[PDB]
């Protein structure tokens, strides 16, 4: 009950400020036709628009409270998003006339509720055009209902802006109805800039001051900032304006700092160094899919340099694989990485510590010093027709680290993914060109998991890279820029940040094909396997296995051809001998992601 008073106050004042985003989903739909439909309801004449010209500020005196409206660009999708993410309640426009086109207008309502959506309403401004009889209008009304609940059976009734009841319903929802809180959007900060000025300190650097009140979390000085499309940058001084306090960047201020300083490598040793007449085979345990696995050896080149850094296992979920272990192949940054422990315990801390030491709380009036370079203000556009957005970043989170993403391909999403192609992912309202190895989600005790070479369609599969953390396990997206599609982007897949942790170990499979073709009694010869005695001679140790379901060993060398003799539990010239080997799969660093 105490609660409920504490909740309202911040917007049911002479102070407050809600967000509302007109995202009209079809082509032959005005969004300024939606917001006079929707400012008519409204007493104030000297409310109406005309002419700042997206972002506005209007204060409706019928309810005692201020609106904050926002008008997306819709040649632009991302930017479309990007104004949703930040809304407090999203108006969804539909139109009576004109379908609502699958491959964009659909595709929005998609990827809105998918990267997460505060509050949602149904509106009609197009009923008009229909026809004259209100008989064959509501036929229409109650189709375009049928189509809204089918996405999300939150809202039962699509309001129709033609009628003054429907449309005083609307702004009585838009102004006293608290809106939904959208869980990595609060639990960080983030301020929607009224005014945006400069200061100039340095002929490189300045300040960029950013105006606007305070939602989510808050503000700390030492704390990073994100401006999308721009980057991570940090305060030098935040101002606080109170109706009848200005904190200042300490010491202990964050470090843009992507990797751990260089030299951090050789103060560890957590390596497990490894020294061979066999090649190396590890039975630790007890004993389509086999057709991307699979590789040919060339005849000129030898097995024993090629497959070097390749071990035999006896089993993939009990082999004592080792992280951080001495390999050439690892990358540079590896050791220069955050290595978080346990990521569960260290997410709940960060985000209790941000809360708890928050300088400038949700509803006040802030003057943001962010140190901006002079060079990037030719980019920004004008914060009344452009969402120039600022949302605070937690401890850390600029650091990159081994991250993991849950992903599930887009719905009708047919087209094949490969794991190492560079794909966009947009995990809360940063973005970055990842490439990501896939691995199949699974309970294994070693923390070891078999590197998918392209995305499983039937279930969700786990991404693995080299990105900065996200301590909010925001959702994420995962989109490919096309220039032949409606919208500049081409979605992949949608999901969730798992975690970070380097702890993960991925192997890649490599299953050496062979062909018998001389029998006697025990000794089975194969021949299509290696191409040099001295290469039989080395993965002797590692068994062999038959697509028919046997299981076998390497005997000896028969000629200088690669050709040799085997032993077998049960085959014949039909069958297919084969050899399996794993490597380790280190992630892969990742760039931002801007324009």
């Amino acid at each position: 009950l105490d609660s409920i008073e504490n909740r309202k106050l911040f917007e049911g004042k002479n102070g407050a400020a809600k967000i509302i985003t007109i995202v009209p989903l079809v082509n032959d739909l005005d969004p300024l036709d939606i917001l006079y439909k929707l400012l008519k309801c409204a007493d104030d004449e000297g409310i109406m628009v005309q002419e700042s010209k997206r972002i506005f500020n209007v204060h409706i005196k019928k309810f005692k409270s201020n609106l904050k409206i926002i008008i997306p660009d819709m040649t632009n999708f991302l930017n479309i998003l990007d104004c949703a993410k930040v809304a407090d309640f999203v108006v969804f426009g539909l139109s009576g006339v004109q379908e609502v086109d699958e491959e964009f207008g659909e595709q929005i309502i998609r990827a809105l509720e998918l990267q997460g959506i505060a509050s949602y309403i149904g509106v009609i401004s197009n009923l008009s055009a229909v026809h004259e009889k209100e008989k064959f209008q509501l036929d229409v009304k109650q189709s375009l209902e049928s189509y809204f609940k089918h996405f999300f059976p939150s809202e039962e009734r699509v309001y129709n802006l033609e009628k003054n009841s429907d449309a005083l319903n609307v702004l009585r929802t838009l102004c006293q109805r608290l809106p939904r809180s959208i869980n990595w959007r609060d639990n960080r900060g983030y301020v929607v800039a009224d005014f945006v000025d400069f200061v100039e300190t340095s002929p490189d650097s300045g300040d960029l001051v950013i105006e606007g009140t305070v939602r989510g979390i808050g503000f700390n000085a030492n704390r990073l900032v994100h401006i999308p499309d721009f980057g991570d940058f940090q305060l030098n001084k935040i101002e606080k304006i109170s109706e009848s306090t200005v904190f200042e960047s300490n010491m202990n201020r964050d470090t843009l700092d992507e990797y751990a300083p260089e030299g951090t490598e050789d103060w560890s040793d957590y390596d497990e160094d490894f020294e061979l007449t066999t090649a190396r085979y590890d039975d630790h345990g007890f004993l389509d899919r086999e057709f991307p696995d699979e590789i040919e050896l060339e005849p000129s080149e030898s097995a024993i340099e090629r497959l070097k850094r390749y071990r035999g296992l006896k089993n993939l979920y009990n082999c004592d694989w080792q992280v951080d272990e001495k390999d050439p192949s690892s990358p540079a940054e590896w050791k220069r990485l955050l290595r978080i422990g346990n990521y569960k315990n260290t997410k709940n801390r960060i985000i209790k510590e941000t809360k708890n030491e928050a300088q400038a709380i949700a509803g006040d009036r802030i003057r943001m010093f962010i140190r901006f370079p002079k060079f990037l203000l030719e980019k920004i556009q004008d914060p009344k027709q452009l969402l120039f957005a600022v949302y605070g970043l937690l401890l850390h989170e600029h650091k990159n680290a081994v991250v993991n993403f849950s992903l599930q391909r887009w719905e009708q999403y047919d087209k094949p993914v490969p794991s190492q192609e560079p794909i966009v992912v947009q995990y809360g309202v940063r973005r970055y060109t990842i490439q990501p190895l896939f691995s199949q989600g699974s309970n294994s005790p070693n923390n070891v998991h078999k590197y998918e070479r392209f995305l499983h369609p039937d279930t969700v599969s786990v991404a693995t890279c080299i990105a900065p953390v996200d301590f909010t396990q925001s959702p994420a997206i995962f989109f490919k820029p096309s220039p032949t599609d409606a919208k500049n982007i081409e979605l992949i897949g949608h999901g969730t940040f798992l975690n970070a942790d380097h702890s993960r170990i991925l192997a890649k499979r490599a299953i050496l094909t062979g062909h018998p073709f001389r029998f006697h009694k025990t000794v089975v010869t194969v021949r299509y396997m290696f191409f040099r005695p001295e290469d039989v001679e080395w993965f002797k140790s590692i068994p062999l296995f038959t697509k028919s379901g046997r299981s076998g060993f390497i005997k000896e060398s028969l000629g200088t051809h690669g050709y040799f003799k085997a032993t077998f539990d049960g085959l014949s010239a039909q069958d297919v001998v084969a050899m399996s080997l794993y490597k380790r799969m280190w992630p892969m660093p990742s760039l931002p992601w801007n324009g």
